[PDB]
C-alpha cells in the first residue's frame, strides 16, 4: 500500500527507429519488451524530473523532446504511477533504464502486440504511433 513512481524516457529518430528494452538473452516464449525508467524521487515536477535525467543519464544533447501521455495503474492493494514522455530527435546514445541495455529496433509503428499487456492506457495511443 505504498506510492510508486518511475520515470522513463523513449527516444525515436533517425528514420523511425525507438531506443527501446527487449529480452537481451532471456524471456521464454515470444518476444516481450517495455519502456525506460528509472526513479521520478529527484525532481519536483513532470518535467524537472525527466527534463535533468536527460544530461544525469545518457547526455544527448539536441535531443528534442515533448510530451505524448503518461498513463495511470492500480494494484489490488497497491498504487503503480508511471510516465510517457517520447522523444523526436538526439545525437548521441539516449537512456532510460540502467539493468536493461536496450535497443534502436526499426518497424513503423510499435503497438500493444510487441507491448505486453499492462500498459493498454498508453501502448493504445502508441497503436497508431
Amino acid at each position: 500500500m505504498k506510492k510508486l513512481q518511475i520515470a522513463v524516457g523513449i527516444i525515436r529518430n533517425e528514420n523511425n527507429e525507438i531506443f527501446i528494452t527487449r529480452r537481451a538473452a532471456d524471456a521464454h516464449m515470444a518476444n516481450k519488451l517495455e519502456f525506460p525508467g528509472g526513479k521520478i524521487e529527484m525532481g519536483e515536477t513532470p518535467e524537472q524530473a525527466v527534463v535533468r535525467e536527460l544530461q544525469e543519464e545518457v547526455g544527448i544533447t539536441p535531443q528534442h523532446f515533448s510530451l505524448f501521455e503518461k498513463l495511470e495503474y492500480e494494484f489490488p492493494d497497491r498504487h503503480i504511477t508511471l510516465w510517457f514522455w517520447l522523444v523526436e530527435r538526439w545525437e548521441g546514445e539516449p537512456w532510460g533504464k540502467e539493468g536493461q541495455p536496450g535497443e534502436w529496433m526499426s518497424l513503423v509503428g510499435l503497438n500493444a502486440d510487441d507491448f505486453p499487456p499492462a500498459n493498454e492506457p498508453v501502448i493504445a495511443k502508441l497503436k497508431r504511433l
